[PDB]
């Protein structure tokens, strides 16, 4: 339909409208003294809130230019709000104050590629100065400290301590709502891969996006399941158990897919249809090991087993199934053990005889996927509101607390941030690089700043006693007092400021290079 | 077909050959034509870089041949050295395709088009 | 005061000792604003004369001293051998004008003039 073409500062004055839009509604919520928002609802009371992810999401302008803004800009904070909660709206702060000054800078000349170029290199600095100053977590004391902050409880701390001992860190680490009133772990057998579900119309768990199935058969083969007919008499069978199917596959697609998703939309089957992990060769390892663990067989050409034939007795089980957008979970397989251990000790030799380091690493991927077993926290409360809040208080401290485990922590409330603009304005550079470099310089105070303001401190001077005090000591939002953060538990993880500035950082070099703008015009 | 030099360094390496084509009158008008447009890719490409592209299209014009202006660096070195080589089959389409197509529009004399609906 | 290079070419001429001033932030800036202004003369006889002005500015930036452009001609030729000559206090006290009145200027922010009469 007709195009609104246009070019220069424009295009480039209402890009800057719509993320100053969506700024301002955003950064509103920022730091621990944040501000509520109020969003409108079709049905019900509207919803009051200062989360900032779910008021981004909410955004949607008339203007199409400053709509295309708040749409870029969205998302970006949508690779950061995966780790913890507040990665989502720093980028978007940096975002709109690079984009700013970045633009005015532009207009009065200032070839945009040395601007880019200069917010590259200062961001490159800034990533290298923070993975330099850093509190490193590793020691199982200080893990269990930060599985036991932010919610955390207390009993979250040692509940995720001797978890991730248990399994490792990278071992799977699940959570499930006990009938009793206690919380405890357990450690059995299970599988994850890194495969999602085919499509969301099957996903069981709306708000966690999650596929759950409890006590599902399990589908094993290599095979590509193109036509509904080969697995018509199977998908009887399950009907007739009603029972919920998983499906691992080499590939779901054609007309057996949209059927499964009418079927499954319909709730006539509670079917979940995966990709097979790992390729060629590979492939069929973990295939066979997935068979092992659960009791199923695999459906390959090379048994002789075709779709149609397969039959209840052949299909995989286990007590649950956890199956989110990227990765399948499997819980509690119905495989014997002897034929895992048996499993084990061959890719254990395979292990001590390969020569080659990748095989040697994909085979050690296998052994401790099959080895190292699946953490279940069954989650125990009086009532059911509190067994949600723990659980959701525990969701978010496992996901904080393995976010500590691999980068480390720093300095939280934004301190790390200004502690790292003297080594980003130390960089040498000439021209409109350095041009970018002042620009990011300028810009690492906004958080800091902002979170100063929402709390009516004033953010000048927060920022030039900040700039004059020990690494170490920042400004504590809630109080006015300059403590101690590490001390004081103000603690922010370095992967989220780090992908929060990466993130703001990339799209703000993407968007200050743009010159022309291609949108539809509003109708009539 | 071949290679030749990238960045649009042989569409400039051609242009005092069809200066050398004798021609009168309106004839001689689209030759000049075609000479004036023959610089756009290079000029275009120097400010899309930030270079003045008068300066760059000048510059090209009084170097040996087979020495160009590379984008990236704003370094006058050899594009056959550097690798900034373009296919000759795909210049030479794209010039025929556009001498065509603009002939084709320049004759034209009325339009018929479909009137919007009110 | 004397006799120096026409036609602009003087103050071109001391661009280099210009930009070889050491200042930083906004000082540096002012600096290289007028390194900018300073070839707009030549240029603007350039481009009065038809020849491109950046071609111009370039060329001249790389010759020998005392060499310039004539413009009546195209040639570039010896401006004193030929003729094109301006007295040093007229282009120094040009400059110095423009220079004071142009801060004078920059910093100003508000503005009283009479109100048009309806």
């Amino acid at each position: 339909m007709a195009k609104e073409l246009k070019f220069a500062e424009d295009a480039r004055a209402a890009m800057l409208r719509g993320v100053d839009k969506l700024a301002d509604t955003v950064k509103v919520t920022l730091g621990p003294k944040g501000r509520n928002v109020v969003l409108e609802k079709s049905y019900g009371s509207p919803l009051i809130t200062n989360d900032g992810v779910t008021i981004a999401k909410e955004i949607e302008l008339e203007d199409h230019f400053e709509n295309m803004g708040a749409k870029l800009v969205s998302e970006v904070a949508s690779k950061t709000n995966d780790i913890a909660g507040d990665g989502t709206t720093t980028a978007t702060v940096l975002t709109q104050a690079i984009v700013r000054e970045g633009l005015k800078n532009v207009t009065a000349g200032a070839n945009p590629l040395g601007i880019r170029r200069g917010i590259e290199l200062a961001t490159k600095a800034a990533v290298e100065e923070l993975h330099n100053i850093s509190t490193v977590v590793d020691s199982k004391e200080a893990i269990a400290q930060v599985a036991a902050v932010s919610s955390g409880s207390d009993k979250v701390g040692h509940l995720i301590a001797d978890a991730m001992e248990k399994v490792g860190n990278d071992g799977v680490i699940t959570i499930e709502e006990s009938k009793g009133i206690e919380t405890e772990l357990d450690v059995v057998e299970g599988m994850q891969f890194d495969r999602g579900y085919l499509s969301q119309y099957m996903v069981t768990d709306n708000d966690k996006m999650e596929a759950v199935l409890e006590n599902p058969y399990i589908l094993i083969t290599d095979k590509k399941i193109s036509n509904i007919q080969d697995i018509l008499p199977l998908l009887e069978q399950i009907l007739q158990q009603s029972r919920p199917l998983l499906i691992i596959a080499d590939d779901v697609d054609g007309e057996a897919l949209p059927t499964l998703v009418l079927n499954k939309i319909r709730g006539t089957f509670n079917v979940v249809a995966v990709k097979a992990p790992g390729f060629g060769d590979r492939r069929k390892a973990m295939l066979e090991d997935i068979a092992i663990l659960t009791g199923g067989t695999v459906i390959t050409d090379d048994l002789g087993l075709e779709l149609k034939d397969v039959t209840i007795e052949n299909l995989g089980n286990a007590s649950k199934v956890v199956v989110d957008k990227d990765n399948t979970t499997i819980v509690e397989g119905s495989g014997e053990k002897e034929a895992i251990e048996a499993r084990v000790q061959l890719i254990k030799n395979q292990i001590a005889e390969t020569t080659s380091d990748f095989d040697r690493e994909k085979l050690q991927e296998r052994l401790a996927k099959l080895a190292g077993g699946v953490a279940v926290v069954k989650v125990g409360a009086a009532t059911e509101t509190e067994l949600k809040e723990l659980k959701l208080r525990i969701e978010d401290a496992l996901n904080a607390t393995r976010a500590a485990v691999e980068e480390g922590m720093v300095s939280g409330g934004g301190t790390a941030l200004v502690n790292v603009i003297s080594k980003v304005s130390a960089v040498e550079a000439e021209g409109d690089v350095a041009t970018g470099i002042k620009i990011v310089v300028r810009a690492l105070e906004e958080p800091i700043r902002q979170i100063a303001e929402n709390a009516g401190y004033e953010g000048s001077v927060i920022v030039d006693k900040l700039k004059n005090v020990e690494l170490g000591t920042g400004f504590n939002a809630a109080t006015g007092e300059w403590v101690n953060m590490v001390e004081a538990g103000i603690v922010d993880p370095t992967k989220v400021t780090r992908s929060a500035l990466q993130n703001a950082a990339s799209v703000s070099a993407l968007l200050l290079t743009t010159e022309a703008v291609v949108a539809d015009k509003p109708e009539p």
